[PDB]
RNA sequence: UUUUUUUUUUUUUUUUUUUUUUUUUUUU
């Protein structure tokens, strides 16, 4: 022939290894709240006073959401003259075009050991709290209602299983929020509105910035789940509920 | 690594309940504030704002807050004055701050007066019995109106009847909406509720207009029977929206 | 609780006058045309050779559309520059964007006698022709040829019973042409297509620029309505003809 | 009233002139394309070399479509080279928006004659060809299998009944053709399609540049009518499966 | 009637010599993409390390789309200093716009004896795999979730019908694919969905790349059919499934 | 990333050789 299949037919015989595909693999994937990077901007500005910084915009996602300019309009004037000042020192963005993006989402994302702490003291002020979400689900317990949670969920170190039935307890949050926080997924279907955050959650879940010792000892501390590692009866009531319609 | 340690230090610090309940106040989600938009109507008009309001008003239930675009399409003696009261209030066509003032923004924070008025305006409405007198038989005009969702009551009466004029308030703005945005034009009757289902709730819900006066300004207007129970239109607007 | 809500329920309560809110509501009322501002418009700015510029304006719209862009490539280019050259002398728009806004129609639209009789003048060049015409109805007159009639039609001084059927009768010459200026629009139902220029035309016969005491007298003048105040033979037919799918 | 009421019953009062008007409606009355304008840039740049120019051009409009710069990026570098002179050499315009607009669409619609004599010997390289469209009729002839046809269909010389059948035979090509060609019309009706391309076909009957008397000449040589006058066996059968969807 | 009417047909009735009018109807055909145009790039610009660096751009088509400055704004430090410094060198673009641009997926899909096995390992980390759609058919061959494996269809040496199941269990894939990758395809009928990639489709199986007596040996070496040359039971199932939505 | 936002046409629609599609495609 020529070198037209020639060569396309020969690079067939070199046989595939899997750990080096794979490392091509997990060295380009999908995340986009990456904590290494996140973190350096709020630190390095702020010698001490990043501490009592980072817990203004980290709650003001945790309330409210991400678009810093329709919401400061629609802010106190109190709020807005701070939030706006802290708009400037940094250059918040409300749209992750980039991962190195500064966004108060990702820093509540990056900062969950606190942030589902913070849902569990901050229900009733939550985009989705009691009043709506309580009646879809029995008993919830307040921890899970959050949306930076999904990367303290385990997997590793604790049995598969119990990951498998908390990521639906988890996924049962998410389609409350999205379809009240979103329009467009309201009336969606049941497997259309879990199709808007594969991505999102299961980049958390498989992030290894934490580590698996940190989150099981404090998913026991807050009763999430019980002694033997199993989640709590109000976890699986959940997972259940999310089973049927 | 050691960014990886001061995360977990981070979370295992106490946190504050009062100072976080202090944020979160301040955070809370504020809205439309009646009582600010009539400070500035007030404030700036010291004796015509009676006279002004209104002008502004029946410009808001005829046409939209488009203020430039709907100034050159009407009649000279109404442009006049209106681009006069355009510069004394400073009117903006959207709303982008809770202090912005956009003619549909004084529809909604005047009830009792812009909803009255609509009630002898039947053929001058953006939608009314041109439109949508195929679908209901006798509709109160006394509710079609933009802002008829902030009168509607939840306390002081029966559940069922907040649900049945709610009922029947969505039919006469399903026509509203359809007929005044292009894209949602020829969409699913789901879309409609779930397009709407916020704004509606919002003015519902506010206590800014007392609860007391809803039930006997709409006791007057015929809305309510004596007893109680919504007229004979509200059911069959009721009847007739469920059904498509 | 507060004062300031109390007003606003007195504010409210008071008894509404009428009257005057009707002298607001039409007051309010949209107004796409202004017969006095298309020829103030005119007369200010080329009233030096307005007498012949209109001229070439209006049957530029008695034989084609308001596209200039589109026209101007497709007529005959000895005289398209003196369009494009009158394009700028004037501002003529192909959209009525603002009142101020002028396009062919509406200079046609606002001297509804002369473009009658140059329609009479120059039948074979409309856009639809009077062979077409003729197979629909027999000796059709052509000045009520024209789609400035809407405006000349008369709505008082004559009797409401007999201006019905001239205006079923204009109504046929604009279903064909309405049917012929627009593809989309054939092969569709009779009251459909009567329904695309059903309102316009209303809002032109009902119009109070132009006065009715001389509307009837160009009226009797052309042969359409005779002496005694009746229509013609060609009026009656051409309405029974419209009368009948 | 005013001056505006005076100066629309003075102007509609004024002796219009009749040759004044007429002048302008003939001046306003506009031709699609006269295959002689076409003809006169194209013989008039080439000297000798146009006879294969045009060859060259004939068969891309018929092969690939009225796009250049769409196709050069997708067919051969060999032809790519010559092709990209063509379009300097005539400035070929994408799009026709004037009647001065040269397109090679324009040029194959030009010479009637030799467009589709070249689409009957090169069945298989038609955007529609047979194998695409003998499920709809048998036995088509190659010779209509062009979108040049439309223009060789006379008027004069042959009754009106063959012409219906003509004008019917190739509308099914057409159906076939603006179905497949245009995205947003193929999920049209049946009615939606001969409106489509109503006019535009009737424009080349009707048209006077290319004379009826080799019309029939032409086709009786190629088959497609018969010595008699009449259309052949294949015209019927196309024209009556176009009657039924 | 005319000097320029009859120079027009003069030449238009001239009899065609069909080895001068086909000679441009393959110099004017359609060749899309050209396997082995986009090979020699890579071999010409990295032809000491072409054989890593090509690794990496088939997984990024593995494991992404084509979008290079969407992806890489939300993915690794590592690997976006090696993927653009891999973009100047080999100059790939997000949009094909010629037959000589060369996209990231292009590369993959010219080489499919290694993505075919690539995507195998990286079941788990496809946009669309089995963890999504083992519901659908069990035991799916692993091999399948990737966008180069119809390249190597094959056309001779097996019944056709054969084909059609390879065709067929190769078309719930982009079912699966394009209807969660699209937005505007979610929720389109099973006609309309077939039609989007059944173009491309074609086009690949019908390639003359890849000799037919190697596609065999690598497909029988896959285990997917066995030796007697008729297809696994894992097609089969997949038959089912298809031909009821 | 919604929680009182959406103002469409409203005496306009403007055709008489126009539309050039797909043919290893898109990653929201």
């Amino acid at each position: 022939m020529s070198e037209w299949s020639r060569i396309a037919v020969e690079f067939g015989e070199q046989q595939l290894n899997l750990t080096e595909l794979e490392d091509f693999a997990r060295e380009l994937a999908y995340e986009g709240l990456d904590p290494a990077l996140i973190i350096k901007k709020l630190k390095e500005t702020g010698g001490d006073d990043w501490v009592k910084d980072t817990k203004f915009i980290i709650v003001f996602a945790l309330t409210r959401g991400n678009k810093i300019v329709k919401a400061s309009g629609k802010m106190s004037n109190s709020g807005s003259k701070r939030l706006m000042a802290l708009q400037e020192k940094y250059g918040l963005v409300e749209r992750a075009e980039t991962r190195l993006s500064i966004t108060p989402v990702r820093v509540a994302q990056s900062l969950p050991t606190w942030t589902c702490a913070a849902a569990a003291a901050l229900k009733e002020y939550l985009p989705v709290g009691p009043a709506v979400m309580n009646l879809k689900v029995e008993n919830y317990p307040p921890e899970m209602m959050c949306m930076a949670f999904g990367s303290l969920i385990p997997t590793a170190g604790v049995s598969e299983a119990t990951t498998k039935t908390l990521m639906e307890a988890y996924s049962l949050w998410q389609d409350a929020f999205t379809k009240t926080i979103n329009v467009k997924m309201r009336g969606a279907s049941k497997t259309e509105v879990y199709n808007s955050f594969r991505d999102p959650l299961h980049a958390a879940v498989n992030s290894v910035f934490f580590p698996n010792d940190v989150r099981v000892k404090w998913l026991k501390a807050k009763g999430i789940l019980g002694p033997d590692g199993v989640p709590s009866r109000a976890a699986e009531v959940a997972a259940a509920a999310y089973r049927n319609l």
